[PDB]
């Protein structure tokens, strides 16, 4: 987990550069990711679009589920319940190990908004020290 004031800064970056993806702004060839996605508000300049994109990018591209929940709620705007929902709705059953031996159930709502949660923590989590050296690295050779 990140630190209160580190979560205030990322998440501060992460909803002004939501706000240019969703505006278009970005290059196809910067991610076919936010291509795809974006084939279905304050803005940062275009320089920290690019800049954030490609932290973004290089970053999520590991995780295409994780990548596209945190382009739902940032890019988009969708709220957290909104996007468990969808979630929730199209979930695979799973092996679930419950008391007295395992059961094949989809999950519930409850595990599917804790999940998101998880899930967007822990995308900020990784991108936080990336974006972090991004700028840095950027004032420093400037």
């Amino acid at each position: 987990n990140l630190t209160k004031e580190q979560h205030e800064w990322l998440n501060g970056w992460l909803e002004l550069w939501g706000a240019w993806v969703y505006s278009g702004r970005l290059e196809k060839r910067m991610s076919s990711v936010i291509a795809k996605f974006m084939e279905s508000r304050p803005m940062c300049n275009d320089d920290d679009g690019m800049l954030i994109s490609q932290v973004v990018d290089s970053v999520m591209y590991i995780d295409k589920k994780a990548f596209g929940i945190l382009l739902s709620y940032y890019a988009h705007g969708s709220s957290k319940h909104a996007i468990a929902s969808y979630y929730h709705r199209v979930a695979r059953p799973r092996k679930m190990l419950c008391r007295g031996g395992g059961r094949i159930q989809k999950p519930s709502l409850a595990t599917c908004r804790r999940e998101v949660d998880e899930i967007l923590n822990a995308s900020l989590f990784m991108i936080y020290p990336v974006l972090d050296s991004a700028f840095k690295n950027r004032k420093r050779v400037e």
